[PDB]
């Protein structure tokens, strides 16, 4: 993956269908990890969290079905690339 390129600002902008996604907000209440603003890549126990809820499973896929591109998303310190977190995350779960 790309791990220095950075994200054009427009890429914000390709999240915001999430916002009329209903599995964001189970996801993200139920394990604690936020992508919308970007917490980042999930923290261990976030993972465990996410991985034992379906709606995060939904969101993921969600997220991937946005095409998201292959650079660094940067908000204030908060670095990750979503192209990889989404692409790892079901084998990260295994
Ligand atoms: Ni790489």
């Amino acid at each position: 993956w790309e791990e220095t390129k950075e994200c054009a600002f427009t890429e914000f902008f390709k999240l915001a269908p999430l916002a009329s996604n209903p599995a964001l907000s189970v996801c993200q209440d139920a394990s604690g990890w936020q992508m919308l603003p970007p917490a980042g890549y999930p923290t261990p126990e976030q993972l465990k969290l996410m991985c034992g809820t379906a709606e995060c499973f939904t969101l993921i896929d969600a997220i991937k079905a946005l095409n998201p591109n292959d650079c660094i998303l940067v908000f204030g310190d908060v670095r990750l690339n979503v192209k990889k977190l989404v692409t790892e995350f079901e084998p990260s779960c295994f």
